[PDB]
């Protein structure tokens, strides 16, 4: 719900998930900091699972909730492990409950972390930044989307999470574009 109540409930989550062998898999994934990678992956499913008040909170209130998640990384992290120096590390949810297609995008989806699913037409760089081209993919025939990530080329079919943003196109427009939460 609240800032400081979801920040706790994350921590909860990454230290107390465990899967079906009992394995705690975010406790595996932290670790994997201190080597290393500077994002930890959360299958939503996962959060569901154990929390599904939180989960409903990342899909509706997504800049809130990554932002909660990543600050309980930096909890777990202090407390758990006696670092404060990894610096940022990025939380990116994948396995939402909805996929949609790109021409399915619409208002509706306006301030909800998405999953699209998509087929990758163009790649590009403008330092610090990646871009993709996602279009509609040929087997469900196309209309596409540009995403930005802060993994995949031409030709390579995704599936996508992130909250639309806009560009200003130049008769100018606000195009929809996506800030990329995950891609895979």
């Amino acid at each position: 719900v609240d800032r400081e109540e979801m920040i706790e409930r994350f921590a909860n989550f990454l230290r107390e998930y465990t899967d079906e062998d009992g394995n705690p898999v975010y406790r595996g994934k932290i670790t994997d900091l201190l080597t290393p990678k500077r994002s930890v992956a959360i299958d939503w499913m996962h959060l569901n699972s154990f929390d599904s008040e939180l989960a409903h909170e990342v899909i509706e209130n997504p800049e809130e909730g990554i932002s909660a998640a990543e600050d309980a990384i930096q909890i777990v992290l202090r407390e758990d492990f006696q670092r404060e120096d990894v610096g940022k590390i990025h939380a990116r949810f994948y396995n939402l409950p909805e996929t949609l297609m790109v021409k399915d995008i619409g208002a509706e989806h306006i301030n909800k972390l998405i999953q699209v699913e998509g087929i990758v037409t163009r790649v590009g760089e403008i330092k610090p930044f990646q871009s993709f081209r996602i279009q509609d993919r040929p087997e469900t025939l196309p209309r596409f989307i540009d995403g930005i990530l802060l993994v995949a080329l031409p030709g390579d079919r995704v599936i996508v999470t992130g909250i639309l943003r806009v560009v200003l196109e130049k008769t100018p427009i606000f195009r929809k574009i996506l800030e990329v939460n995950h891609i895979e």
